[PDB]
């Protein structure tokens, strides 16, 4: 082998967009890989034949991801191979060009469609009919329709308007998407036959999800003019009657999935009365007369929440075929693939140890991408609760480099039993003593698992122990285990400190050289940890939360997600919201702390990292902060390659200065 | 008589850099005017022959400000007329080219000097020796000295470094200067004969003031590696012996002015023990034994603090000549010009109603630029406490547009008699009724005066009353009147509301239609007002403060100034610091409020504006926020023309929408 290095992730391959053709013969997917020279990513389109089992590389310029199957022969994708349209978009025009790539009859990609909107997702009624969600600006100048003097007047106004941002609704930006004031994700119908682009959802509605069966659309709708509500409405629309029908009013529940199943509608849904915003959605059925009836009392977040920094892109996590609804659920450190028929029978289909990222089903043949055996993403076919490995995109990674696989064990703390993980240092000697790093998984209701994580292997290849666990608040063990509302920094902080106590005694680690790092919620805990204990000699706080009050007014979810998680508000029990803020305890922090933060991170605003850094510096504590431009919360998982190398370098150099 | 329009300031002229030549024969100065088409400002160098008062324009390209007098016939200025140097600056090289313009012999400017640093201020000893302060970076790659392969790697490293910012000091940025982490304002001596540039201040000292007599240098020092202190250091440098000498340590006093006088040193100091950071500086005399003897117990902020938006640049507020020290002092409504001889005697040389922006003296001849009789900037000569107007760059403005001059009266409140102002609406009728606008000046210890203020005149020309005053905390009545430490929102809020009630009774103002607005501390009070009263039907909060614990960690001055003004701290009496924050009362805010804020404002950072807006939108109140890119706290005074028009238009349409 050879030592894994900081930048070794440049050679990793990431899979996305697993989609079948209607006849189940060919399934398409995309491969992404780092492009260090251009600080971007190359995206290729691939195909596997379901009976030949042969992988085929379809694109080679590196700017194409498959979005849709036109028919069993032809994959459609969006690109920018029209230099005229490209320069029009720079001026302010909105356009999306789709091409077509014959596999059965061959050739190269040829232009199939031009659509005068910027599309976010596309689905197919037939060859000349598509259902659309796309960016829509209520203050758009409509540069496509303008000509003459009014055109040059708009080109200048659009250019000048880049120097401002106007805000008059309480979520004025979204992380990963920039400023979003008075702009919505709107649903459209496009008829290629007559080039007619027909709106479905109105001007103020954010379409969060949509599905189609034949000529009928079902979508999720959040609508607001000044304040986004916690509830979403369910709506349907037919592309022949042009009738919109309110299925569920927009002030009852927050729905996560809705689709057609047989002659009625299945829907994940919750009124958030028991466990708040993040309550696990139960699955109901909606009959013809719009009655809601329980079908299966699920107690899981219906998604793969196993953390990793070796993913780029995604696919389907829900599917409806026949009478069964196939879904995902993270159960402990792993993901399950289960079904649910219209009778309520829950069969479990895949309870393997690794993560299931996304999947597709065609003729009761199940294909998925996942991370098994602590290896990177590969395509597996599912047969009788066991997986056959088809692709070999990342097989040499584990054979080329020295990977230290975690030691999984059960850990008891605070009346419940969770998972504990300890990664040995490379070339481990029981006669020596080593330093360690405690990694706290970002997001409260997420999961650490036996899944290849690059940043941990990097430090294990440099002589570090890397330990981590899933404290109270993580996903996996239902709403009860995840409920830490009003308990931030208590039973979860105990869980982490109890885990650190157990590890530094059971494993041979120098207690005097222990670091701690974490992002998002993990960055909050790092700021909390350094303000309550002296046991870590250095810390790294990334995209963190330091001031719940300051975070209330500057976060894309802050004005409602803070009140739900801390049971407080800058005006109702302010002392509680301040008690849970790590900035309050910054005058007792003595631990040197590096701060990673992104300027366009709107899930955790720059103010949070700026405050803890200033506080430690005010009290004469060594500190450091690296601000990343053009990046956001997703820097560690999907940022530009150089900015990922810079983040990994800053974090790796800080431990080296204080732990070696 | 035409109506003054919103964009009428595009026709104003602004003077700066009033500077004598060594024999008092000529007076150089710069004129500045807005260039809307290029969204910038043109600058021209003028001359004034002191014998017959002839005004001459000397440069015409629009990119020149006068720096020094090379001799009695030549002005020295910096510009960019070398395209090779211009492109090397874009790559990373530090350069400044100085051109010489012979006013007597004629011709155009010719290149005189080239210095491999970015110069922030320059002074001349003789025609071959100069004292500089210039930008210095402790992490500079020194691209000027690099060649070959190390150059191409440094160029790319400089370009890639633009994506990040590294912080490891508690003042890491300065308003109007961007990020300043580990960058200092360093003093240099440049010998033009042998092209030697020699440092004087060390690699970590911020030089904030310096003066020269013969071949000696006096300068002021702020030195820090991790935390800028409140005290400054006074040192001296001889350029022949290369001798540096500490005459006051940097841990004793804060100093505002320091200069050579006769055979000793005159200096403005203070131990901030009686009134804090903003304590008025006494003027002391330092003998050759480095003993510091009191010369005059000055009780003034030795500067011009009369606010106005019709200035661009500045000049000299101090001048030592013979045995006297001529200085400015805002006495209450206006700016005086006094003198102080080494015997301790104070003479009042100017005590007129307007403002004195900056001056200069030669052979008992005192010229200055000032705003008198509610007219824009003009050059005046001062003789026997009365001024003679020598320029008319803006004389047509008051003759062509409808200017409503203020009515000034005495106004007692909270045991002190301050000034009150009311500007009538244009075409005023005694029997009709009008809406009003409250303007609160921005710097806590500054002053509103009988000085042309554009935004006030724009609103009066649209049918508004404009009212403003000087509450407790303002400049112009000694320390005691300016002492609102720990009193933010108490007496200062009462004095404004007492003034507003006074004006609403005497004048025919529709109390139903009264707007309020202000920036900086006037933006804090606007945020304070809407949370503590509903009497204003609409508000406009510019570059405001809303959350003191938030401003502590995210502001160039917040970690020492906020504790000085509120006598609190996020960790010491936090209840008090949270009390003086207007965000605490946002739940009681019912007044629709517009928010003006800039992205690169580091005096009141973006977090303050976002929190008040999100809080008001959270409570169902109408609110609007306009964010300005590329501008800072000085937007309303020196921002780019289009952005100044946008801010004015944003505020005006807000008043128009709710007050009409």
């Amino acid at each position: 082998m050879e030592n894994l290095k900081l930048d070794s992730f440049l050679e990793y391959k990431f899979l996305s967009n697993l989609d079948f053709n209607p006849d189940g013969s060919n399934l398409a997917f995309s491969l992404s890989e780092a492009d260090l020279e251009n600080n971007s990513y190359k995206h290729f389109i691939y195909n596997l034949d379901t009976k030949n089992k042969e992988i085929k590389k379809l694109t080679h310029s590196g700017k194409e991801k498959n979005s849709l199957w036109l028919n069993n022969n032809t994959i459609l994708f969006s690109a920018d191979r029209d230099k005229d349209i490209e320069e029009k978009k720079k001026l302010g025009e909105t356009w999306t060009i789709f091409y077509a790539l014959d596999i059965k009859n061959g050739g190269e990609a040829y232009e199939y469609m031009k659509l005068p909107v910027n599309v976010t997702e596309i689905k197919i009624i037939d060859e000349n009919n598509f259902i659309l969600t796309a960016d829509f600006d209520n203050n758009s100048l409509n540069l496509n329709d303008l000509k003459g003097g009014e055109r040059e007047k708009a080109i200048k106004q659009i250019e000048e308007n880049k120097d401002y941002e106007v805000l008059d609704e309480i979520p004025f930006w979204s992380n990963g998407n920039g400023f979003r004031n008075k702009k919505r994700n709107r649903l459209y119908h496009f008829d290629k036959s007559n080039n007619k682009l027909t709106p479905i959802s109105d001007e103020y509605t954010n379409v969060e999800s949509f599905n189609i069966k034949e000529n009928k659309v079902i979508f999720v709708g959040r609508t607001y003019k000044d304040k986004q509500a916690l509830t979403a409405g369910l709506y349907t629309y037919d592309v022949k009657s042009n009738k919109l029908e309110i299925i569920i009013s927009d002030n009852l529940y927050d729905i996560s999935y809705a689709n057609f199943i047989e002659d009625k509608i299945i829907c994940a849904l919750s009124d958030m009365k028991e466990y708040g915003i993040n309550e696990n959605h139960k699955i109901y059925l909606i009959d013809s007369n719009k009655n809601i009836n329980l079908l299966y009392e699920n107690d899981t977040w219906l998604a793969c929440t196993v953390g990793s920094d070796c993913r780029l892109g995604g696919g389907k996590s829900f599917k409806v075929i026949g009478n069964k609804l196939y879904f995902l659920s993270t159960i402990a450190d792993s993901v399950h693939l289960s079904s649910l028929d219209t009778n309520g029978k829950v069969e479990i289909l895949s309870s393997e140890n690794g993560s299931i990222d996304f999947f597709d089903i065609a003729n009761n043949e199940i294909y998925y991408v996942g991370m098994r055996d602590y290896t990177l993403q590969e395509i597996y076919k599912l047969e009788n609760n066991s997986s056959i490995k088809l692709s070999s995109f990342n097989e040499e990674i584990n054979k080329k480099y020295k990977i230290s696989k975690p030691e999984v064990f059960d850990f008891i703390t605070n009346g419940d039993t969770t998972k504990g993980f300890v990664i040995y240092p490379i070339d481990y000697d029981k006669n020596k003593t080593y330093p360690a790093i405690l990694d706290i998984h970002g997001g409260p209701k997420t999961v650490y698992g036996d899944v290849y994580y690059h940043e941990m292997q990097v430090w294990a290849n440099m002589g570090y122990f890397v330990i981590f666990t899933n404290p109270h608040g993580s996903d996996g063990y239902g709403n009860k285990f995840a409920d830490i509302r009003g308990k931030y920094g208590t039973i979860d902080y105990e869980d982490l400190m109890n885990f650190t106590d157990y590890v530094l005694e059971k494993y041979p680690i120098d207690k005097s050289r222990v670091g701690v790092t974490g992002g998002s919620y993990g960055g909050y805990m790092t700021n909390w940890i350094i303000g309550h204990t002296d046991r870590f000699k250095c810390a790294a706080s990334q995209r963190s939360i330091s001031n719940w009050i300051s975070k209330f007014g500057t976060t894309d979810i802050g004005y409602y997600f803070n009140a739900d998680q801390n049971q407080a508000t800058p005006w109702i029990n302010h002392d509680k919201l301040w008690w849970h803020s790590p900035l309050k305890y910054a005058d007792k922090a003595k631990t040197p702390t590096l701060f990673i933060h992104s300027e366009e991170d709107y899930r955790c605003w720059l103010a949070e990292g700026l405050q803890m850094f200033t506080a430690l510096k005010y009290h004469g504590i060594e500190a450091r902060l690296c601000m990343f431009r053009g990046e956001n919360h997703e820097l560690s998982r999907s940022g530009k390659p150089k900015h990922r190398i810079r983040r990994l370098t800053e974090i790796t150099n800080w431990f080296e200065k204080y732990l070696k």
